[PDB]
């Protein structure tokens, strides 16, 4: 049991290091304010904060950080709803977020006061949707969750895993990076060009780093239905499962380098501002 | 059997409201022809009023207004496929029509001197594929339709619920919702912009309608798996179930809706000129 | 037995004749180099190319041509774990293929002389997920796949019908042609029209090829579970199936069909000019 104690450990320290991230991310949209920024922007940007909180906030209790012996099949199936709520939020957000600015910097007009009233209504209209169309998808892991017994943590029974995989790989990988391929493949023949590959050039690597998290570990849980103390297929497991926890401490990261075309040197002039005077 | 008899009525009721609802928008969709409008725009509307005719008559014989006694397993298999073939197209004949005119009306050519062979074209061959996909997308819930038995109606088991909520989500709000978000996303910053945003207005409240009427009764099905005379999670069924009923009521105006880009002035017009001499 | 011989006879011709066939793709390829093609091309021809060998190499394998005797379920697994992700690749780079030359005979810029680095960047990341997306949906199959006895090949159980269904429709025709239907309604109203229905033409044939050689097989493989030496049910399905097996020599026959622009009046250039001095 002393290995557990070790795992307990680790995705606490990995949370508490990812609790930091989220509030200096949170601080650091705060200061940003003063380049006025667009509605649509800080409603995207503000929403993915709240979803990566629900995540941060679920992942600790799937693991067992502090409610071990109390985790009976209701809060087990709660947790899960809540944590997929904020993995599939996350997905959506960052979607729209990334198709907002894709299209705002093409046709020259990123600025605060580029933007109109129906600009800012449609980045309402579409958080409203993803929110509750992340609780419908998340509506089926709700009633499917069951207890670990390899570790004391929460996780979907392996028989559902194909299943589990199937969502998760449409929702994160398969809608969003198929719409930006489209639209970004559009972009490449157009005159709107010359300035949205700096931009591109980050959701290249955002996509990669979100496939590089999400793969591992569900596709290690199907195939563990017919691979078949702990063992060699159990430490996978975990480390496979870290891998996801370190979403997120990387994942709002990118908040920021979604926020403009050049958040890097935004940053810097409203930093540079606010400790002269204000 | 009190209460049964009842649902009967309240079924019967809204089918027979439904179907005088539909015979109107096909009344109405006539005398618009004056206001010669693109064969893209017909061959959508009128694909949607056979679509609608479908759902209508299935959902009468799924509920068992008059087939009570000789609902089978067969007949309950024939049923649910007829009803969500209609479920389907509905779906994907509104997402097309609706991409359709948002891109005519954003480039100034949406009536009947600015549409080509090719347009029709397009049309032709988009309904072709909804109808085979909508088949197609059907044939898996014909397979696992049995008889209801808490109800005297014709359900699809509880067992296969969380697979019925996925294609149903991807379907109704899953893919022709993320599409139609990212064409106004990309359309909110160009300058094919200033025209296009009472037609937003339509489709945003449209999504919000299916949102409310389709999500409340799949979700509640998926979750009646754990949560386990008739009682109280006897009634919210058939409560979360005439909501999905009154779809048949409510999508038939918005045929209309989305036949052109002000059709309450053009509707006037039409019937003002059919009353005078023709 | 006799039939059982006969039908493995029919799958190798066709499988050889494939063979002959993919061969003279590579051939077409290598001889169009000389009318310099964009590199964004190149990368998806012949992505396109290595797929369509591991489909062909997969399924000779799956239907047991030498290998009977030693298919157990370890082999059976792999077997078709490889073949699906040609399978999915096929779909994907198709996909690809067709809105990166969508969008550049659109804007008028499909020459070699016409594209940038950052044009063949895009070809070479959207080629690197739709390999990595490919295994990923691929790896249900894998835990799933068992060996076939009313034949002596190997093919997924009836009871995960309805999930390969699924998977398959999303991926070869639900999302492919609703992005491509999506870009083509709104292609029609714009601007650059004119010369687009060339090709517009051609992904339309291209689509219901597609659409009638996958539709059979997997729609009758779940209606078979319903509907119950060999029987009538038992030849269609292998009649069902020579159609998914012929897709090996028609769907390499639509890689120069989407080369370019006029790809058989390109290819009389290269042809001609080959043969009289290089």
């Amino acid at each position: 049991s002393a290995d557990r104690a070790a795992s307990d450990l680790l995705i606490g320290m990995f949370g508490s290091v990812s609790l930091v991230n989220l509030l200096t991310i949170i601080g650091c949209l705060w200061v940003l304010r003063v380049t006025r920024p667009p509605v649509s922007v800080m409603i995207f940007t503000w929403n993915l904060v709240l979803s990566q909180f629900f995540s941060i906030l679920a992942t600790m209790l799937s693991k067992g950080i502090m409610l071990r012996g109390a985790l009976n099949l209701s809060l087990c199936r709660l947790v899960l709803f809540v944590d997929d709520v904020g993995l599939y939020s996350t997905a959506l957000f960052f979607l729209f977020l990334i198709l907002d600015r894709l299209s705002a910097i093409s046709y020259g007009r990123d600025l605060w006061h580029h933007e109109t009233r129906e600009n800012a209504g449609v980045a309402l209209y579409a958080v409203a949707f993803a929110w509750v169309l992340s609780i419908v998808a998340a509506v089926p892991t709700a009633a499917t969750g069951s207890l670990d017994y390899r570790w004391l943590g929460c996780q979907i029974p392996i028989q559902y895993a194909a299943v589990d995989l199937t969502i998760k790989m449409w929702f994160l990988l398969g809608a969003p990076m198929i719409a930006v391929l489209a639209n970004v493949v559009e972009l490449a023949y157009s005159d709107r060009r010359d300035h949205v590959w700096s931009y591109v050039g980050r959701v290249c690597t955002f996509y990669v780093t979100c496939l590089m998290l999400f793969v591992p570990y569900y596709c290690f849980r199907v195939l563990r239905g017919v691979l078949q103390g702990f063992g060699i297929m159990d430490y996978v497991e975990l480390a496979t499962r870290t891998l996801l926890t370190m979403r997120l401490g990387i994942l709002p990261l990118f908040i920021i380098a979604f926020f403009s075309r050049e958040p890097t040197k935004d940053l810097d002039d409203s930093f540079d501002y606010l400790v002269e005077r204000c």
